[PDB]
């Protein structure tokens, strides 16, 4: 095998396509050779196992991944510590708690700061709102995944601190376009006087502004989404979005090899009460 693994989600989503290309430019810079997989479609947690298994049963030195679930990877990702396999977990926080009491540990993590991107994008609705205020939802991640649930926790307590600000609902939807469609249009149809709508990614948030075109409400209830994927820039610009919340997945990536790279340096992986070094990656709200 290459030195270096990496597990990806799932190249359908403009998200991981470019933290792949991240990765590969890294690559070069560093001089390491990286195998970059993914798995077909975000819900297939036990095939990603089986992916992460398979890699880690290969001799790489590291292995970088983010998992589709917080618990999906919990057995692997303990197993190949054991092993000594230098391990990052990149962007969706694997269940720190759970692989502790599995017996590994990760030497780093990159993500984005979950709770800002939420804060920022229910932020931008409480302003457009304005004095009125209104009801508002949240179309959440699969529930459980620290991603989402950072998003979720961060919109919330923004709209909490917001008394004019009415959160009727917060809903998973799965990172799942068809899902958030189908959620969103519930919500809808049990608070039709709903002025916005935080999702907690692109996926969802195209297929909430779906929902709201098929109700007659494009303009009228605002949806903002997160990764700032290039057809929901498209759809900010073009007024079907009102706003995401953008990452840079390709520094993520980039980021998380470096670190990978560097802990080899070090000839041991991180013991089981360090805490893994963490490295947070700038957003940015994109808006009109
Ligand atoms: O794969 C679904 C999503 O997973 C999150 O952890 C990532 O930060 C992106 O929001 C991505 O779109
Ligand atoms: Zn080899």
């Amino acid at each position: 095998a290459a030195e270096y693994a990496v597990v990806l989600k799932t190249l359908s989503n403009p998200f991981w396509v470019d933290m792949k290309k991240g990765i590969e430019d890294e690559a070069k810079t560093l001089g390491v050779s990286v195998d970059i997989f993914a798995s077909p479609s975000e819900g297939d947690f036990q095939s990603q196992l089986q992916l992460f298994e398979d890699l880690s049963n290969k001799n790489y030195k590291g292995i970088a991944f983010a998992p589709l679930s917080s618990v999906n990877l919990v057995m692997p990702v303990a197993r190949a510590w054991k092993k000594g396999i230098y391990l990052v977990n990149l962007d969706e926080k694997i269940d720190m708690d759970n692989l502790k009491k599995a017996g590994g540990n990760v030497e780093a993590f990159v993500t984005t700061d979950n709770v800002a991107v939420g804060a920022k994008g229910a932020s931008f609705i409480i302003d457009k709102l304005g004095a009125e205020g209104g009801e508002v939802a949240i179309i959440e991640g699969k529930a459980g995944n620290a991603s989402g649930e950072a998003r979720r926790n961060g919109a919330t307590e923004a709209f909490k601190k917001a008394s004019q600000i009415k959160l009727v609902a917060s809903q998973p939807a799965d990172w799942d376009r068809i899902k958030a469609l189908d959620v969103a249009t519930n919500v809808l149809q049990r608070n039709p006087n709903i002025k916005a709508i935080y999702c907690a990614n692109d996926t969802m948030a195209m297929g909430v502004a779906q929902a709201v075109a098929n109700a007659g409400k494009t303009g009228k209830v605002l949806v903002v989404g997160t990764d700032g994927i290039p057809e929901a820039r498209k759809m900010v610009e073009a007024g079907q979005m009102t706003a995401t919340v953008a990452q840079n997945p390709a520094d993520i990536g980039a980021t998380g090899l470096k670190l990978m790279v560097d802990a080899e340096k070090s000839g041991k992986v991180i013991p089981l009460d360090k805490a893994p070094e963490f490295k947070l990656v700038d957003s940015i709200l994109v808006t009109q």
